[PDB]
């Protein structure tokens, strides 16, 4: 929020009031927090926009035992389509150093590996990344970077992810919900468990994989994910769908200011790809679960 | 943006992805700021969030001369339609503080005079609000309210007009424009001015009369445009429309984080009701130009 210069002129075509950029999809929530899809954005606008601020993002990735090796496509893909013209600071924690692929970077981009314990069942390791990000990380992510993307691994960029996403608080709709009615979405349904939502509240179901903000935003997530997590272990709970569970709950207590669209968490595999998708731009890559 | 505590429980509605609220117009700019039109918004939740930031809203409103006698509608209709429920100061500038009606207010709203100069010429008493906002009141605008609105004198509230519009920065589609090309705007088109806009450049015709956002980005943009005036006086030239024109220039170069429909700013003597307005909102009262 630092003052913001004027910008050039720019020669676009004109939007037009009684023309929809989509009429297939919701483009906004209904607290008016934008639903980011293909034809709703002009990246050279949003590219200016957040260049004249000298924008700094961090990306943040686990790769913890085998998940080691989906880095190389992870980062490689990373660099033809995560924020490219803008300042980029990776931040790969992992329990193995010396596995991270050496992976060329375009001018602007850095790479830092941070050495975490592995735990032994996946599911601590993908709840306790929500501890790693706040506790062990707030000060140095404060220093270094303006907004903070959290991803999972084994996953690959297939085309444009930008600028378009970044917004105090963003969450991207899990791409085998987005269709669902309420009452079917997943929660956590225990009242027992800091994560319950009951049957008649929610708006979307989040995927764990992909969130983010300014740093103090997603500070304030992470931190409040970790003590109700906390919370829940004191209980002898956990949240059926572990941290994505505990989101879940966050993201409907605190609206997030844009929705990511499933473009940008997709499973092609899994679930094709329909007609409402434009863009398939961050995607699963196989795992063979019982990785 | 201070600590935001979580949402209470709220039974809603789900927004469902697979449908949009309004097909018939455009409801994101393509810089990702919402259009605020009926179906858009759930102002319940709305209504919370703003509530538990304890929002304060100033609103301005100059009645210099004869448009002193447009006070007693304008406010009394405030009173049935503007952020009802919130608190609200009313900043009233005119040059006959003794002419301002008594206007009964509901409970946490507040109505301060300030006395002003009047200017000889209609359009020279438009203009010089800029500098009234800016410079003599920043300091006062700072410590007292969080966002500030900026809205002529001769109209009235018909509906709703609440904490939807809140944000940033925003103005307001003019209502004989808004189905027009760039082309055909009122835009400054002499290059020896300040306000000039070529016929390649524009997103919206915004109206004069309907402006606002926090303080901050409020006092940034008066500031501007009554800098970019006095360059023009100095220059021998006065746009086309004013304020208007200067505002114009303003909003193209540093986009509005919301857009206001033109349920926002209607005349229907003028204009009628069209299908794709839901609530004509804030209304021209008629004024024969020649007050
Ligand atoms: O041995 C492991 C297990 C997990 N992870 C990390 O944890 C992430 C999440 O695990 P998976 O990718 O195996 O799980 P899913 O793809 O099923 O994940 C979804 O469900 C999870 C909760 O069960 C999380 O919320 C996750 O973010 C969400 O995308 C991985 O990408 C990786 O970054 C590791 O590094 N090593
Ligand atoms: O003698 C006057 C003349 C003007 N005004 C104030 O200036 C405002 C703007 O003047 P008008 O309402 O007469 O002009 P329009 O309705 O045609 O205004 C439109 O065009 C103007 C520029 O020409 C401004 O930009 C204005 O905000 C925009 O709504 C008035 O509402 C009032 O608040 C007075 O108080 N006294
Ligand atoms: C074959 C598995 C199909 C799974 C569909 C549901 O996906 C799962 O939904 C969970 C919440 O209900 C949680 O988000 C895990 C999610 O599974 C992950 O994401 C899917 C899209 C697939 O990529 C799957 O392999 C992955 O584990
Ligand atoms: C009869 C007059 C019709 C005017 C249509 C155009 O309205 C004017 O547009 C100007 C910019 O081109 C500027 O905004 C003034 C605006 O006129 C004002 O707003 C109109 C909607 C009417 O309410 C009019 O009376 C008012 O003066
Ligand atoms: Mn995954
Ligand atoms: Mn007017």
């Amino acid at each position: 929020g630092e003052f913001m210069v004027s910008l050039p002129r720019m020669v676009y075509p004109q939007p037009k009031v009684l023309t929809p950029c989509r009429k297939d999809v919701l483009v906004v929530t209904p607290w008016l927090a934008p639903i980011v899809w293909e034809g709703t954005f002009n990246i050279d606008i949003l590219n200016e926009q957040f260049r004249l601020q000298n924008t700094t993002i961090g990306l943040t990735v686990f790769a913890i035992k085998k998940y080691v090796a989906f880095l190389k496509l992870f980062l490689e893909t990373a660099e033809k389509h995560f924020m490219v013209g803008h300042r980029v600071h990776y931040y790969v924690f992992t329990d193995q150093p010396a596995a991270v692929p050496r992976v060329t970077l375009g001018t602007g981009r850095q790479l830092s590996v941070l050495e975490v314990r592995a735990y032994k069942r996946w599911q601590d390791v993908s709840m306790r990344r929500m501890e790693m990000i706040s506790d062990f990380c707030e000060r140095r992510f404060l220093s270094e970077v303006d907004y903070l993307v959290c991803v999972d691994v084994d996953m690959e960029f297939r085309d444009h992810v930008g600028v378009e996403i970044l917004t105090p608080l963003f969450g991207t709709l899990h791409p085998s919900f987005y269709g669902s009615s309420r009452e079917a979405f997943t929660y956590e349904r225990r009242p027992q468990s800091q994560a319950y939502i009951p049957k008649d509240e929610g708006d979307f179901y989040y995927m764990g994989g992909f969130f983010g903000g300014s740093v103090q935003e997603v500070q304030r997530l992470t931190r409040a994910c970790h003590q109700a997590m906390m919370v829940d272990q004191a209980n002898g709970i956990e949240a059926v769908w572990h941290d994505e569970s505990h989101l879940n709950k966050y993201l409907l207590r605190h609206k997030p200011t844009k929705v990511l669209s499933p473009e940008y968490l997709w499973d092609q595999q899994l679930l094709g790809w329909p007609a409402v998708l434009r863009k398939l731009r961050f995607t699963a890559v196989p795992k063979n679960h019982q990785v």
